[PDB]
């Protein structure tokens, strides 16, 4: 039947989970997190508006290839850091390993930045976006990360709703960023859980499976919907699903 | 005379007063204030001034919701720091209570961005104005407070009458924000003075609403005037009168 | 004949000279400078670029009085030092001191912003001016403020004449800040010299004196020249003038 | 013959790669460097993307003179230590050394400012870029700089790639910065190799000539390349043979 169209997004989704299971052991290797204390979230957040605050200033400050530049820094610096977990913990410190990292990160990054193949794209995007997921969920536990959870989730069902209303009332009474971004949101717990075939947080990574199930049967109906709470709500799910064995 | 139609407004003067000194109580729970200085007013002018400048440079972000997004935030940090003090009074530290203080924040601010009844409005400007009142006022005493409020008062006259001036010469010769503001003002003095039935600065409170008497008698004809020196020069009429006697 | 008119110049030169000597004194009261190194001029320009920058930032991102605001704070900061040193001097340490600079800066700023006669202006220029050069004057020495001084006048010169160039080219081939500022300018060596009727260096007064008498003789012409060279040659003249005696 | 034209531009070469050297030798008394480490290049990227938001964030602030201001800011103070160092090495720390630099310098930025004869501007272009190419050859080793040198070639090469194609397909499918800058690029090298006739990287020099071969013939004929890569990849090559030598 009809499996390959838009159902190797999902496939993105438990892709993106495991690698960032993968890549949670190589990742203590270097520090990171950043305390399970639920003022982490709003650090989190903080930090969050004042990256896209600058992401928007360098745009009207753009940018011939400036802007090209700048997000090339830091493509360059991240899978560094990716191919930095991988093979400098693999092959270790070695002089084998850094000049591993270095020669890697150029080449995937100059690949990319000259016209891939472009679902190459969604596959950089699928390891990225595990490192992110990896990285905050190392950075502390679940209590936080289900209030952050939970918050993201309405402030998306908010906006949704809000923008919504300027359509109804309109009448008469590079989205991938956003992607693998909320992509990542809800996996940020199904790593820490398992940083707190594997633990009882499959169940969190098949809840969120059904979150996605249930969002992509919204969606691909007229006039769409939330987008984080069914994702959020459906990990939160599944994850607090997976308490009962344990 | 005539009820309802803007006498809400100064039912919104005592309130925000009363909600001040009943918010003097709980608020000494987790610090705040600030030194008895006066000092205080200039850096001040300072921070409003550069929080101001932040506010709009977030506008020229904007940001089709990223200025909802900061400012929304901005909020209900606030929101939950008014709940978060509710609960260290009645509960104290208890987990219990910090989870009344999301919970409540969260049907807050949720609540106001969803279209509610918007009568809402005014009571939740009455709270958060409440909120900042009584933060300045139980920062430090009366006269810093006297000092700064006339400083204000002039400047307001002074830019008042400089663009009223500015339109009878042009011929040949949101606004929430500087309301439920100026709504606030007064009460820090009232509220800077509980914390120096109460007070016998129950006389800048009702000091404060004839301020409002004026004001709301004379804007209520055609041609407006000034604005903060009828009420922050009757409040402390009132107030140094309530001095006069205890 | 006609003395007078357009004579006022170096009248306010004399003025705010002596305005500065006499608030040379008050002001040691409250310390301000900042070491006769010859890196502070550098401090100097960078921090006016810095001055500038802002002041051009605050007017792009104007501002309904917000300009008029901001400008008020800096204004009325600057003020209440000017009275600061003036009363605290005057009326010793006291209370009555301090309210001597609430009570003339309030009335001032106000004055000045309600439409005073503003002949004012040219009187609130020489206090204010003289309050600067005499505060820079109070930090560091003579030689660094001749090199800077040189500097300056070499800035006005070159600009002035690229845009000259820029104006002989260009067929076929509020001032009032770089007013009373550049009115500062020259002074400042006539007052760090009187700290290395008076000092042997009113003679770097007079001859400044001189040097406005070419550039004011200039001004009134056709097709102008530089500007701060004649006034800081002039006073760097009268200063080297001045080194004979003492 | 065909002398001067576009062969200059090799001569150019040549001169400031050893003007770079020349200076190399005096340069390590003030300190200096950023350790030979690989961190250093990542670092450095992220420093001159900021130093490029941050001058144009000069421009679009422009500014008539403001944004010849800060740049004549960062041309004067480079030249005062350009003739800085050579003074406090001549006669030392003495009087007549520190004047010699300013006086110096003035001599220099004032006229480079006042229109020369852009034949000069070679000259002074040779200069300051041999000044750069020292500092950072001084600062540390050469595995950084072949890290950080493989890097620009390839992003150059991407940039100019990616316009390219940019060109292609809209059919139907104040520049002497880059300049002397790609200019100081390969001397780099060229220097650290004198701080790790002369040495056996002497043909770093000659490589760099051959990669200047390459690019000047390519470049000058119809439809251009890339430009870092020729040069960074031949002097980088003429290099790596005098490792083969010693």
């Amino acid at each position: 039947r009809d499996w390959l169209p838009l159902l190797g997004m999902p496939l993105m989704l438990l892709f993106v989970q495991i690698i960032a299971i993968v890549l949670v052991m190589p990742m203590q290797a270097a520090g990171l997190v950043a305390p399970s204390s639920v003022a982490n979230p709003l650090i989190f957040i903080g930090m969050l508006l004042a990256f896209t605050l600058v992401l928007l200033v360098l745009l009207r400050t753009g940018g011939r290839r400036f802007i090209a530049a700048f997000i090339g820094f830091a493509l360059f610096m991240t899978f560094l850091y990716i191919f930095g977990a991988l093979s400098l913990l693999a092959l270790g410190p070695t002089t084998a390993a850094a000049a591993g990292t270095l020669i890697g990160a150029v080449a995937v990054t100059a690949l990319l930045y000259l016209y891939p193949e472009w679902y190459v794209i969604d596959i950089l995007g699928v390891l990225i976006s595990a490192g992110v997921a990896s990285i905050f969920g190392i950075s502390l536990e679940p209590l936080p990360v289900l209030v952050l959870l939970v918050l993201l989730a309405v402030y998306d069902a908010i906006s949704v709703y809000r923008t919504k209303h300027m359509i109804t009332l309109a009448e008469g009474v590079g989205a991938f960023v956003m992607g693998m971004g909320d992509l990542i949101m809800p996996s940020i717990l199904v790593v820490s859980s398992h940083v707190f075939l594997s633990a009882p947080t499959l169940g969190a990574m098949v809840g969120s499976l059904v979150g996605l199930a249930v969002l992509l049967y919204f969606v691909n109906k007229g006039n769409p919907q939330a987008g984080l709470p069914p994702l959020n709500g459906g990990a939160i799910l599944g994850f607090l699903v997976g308490a009962a064995l344990a």
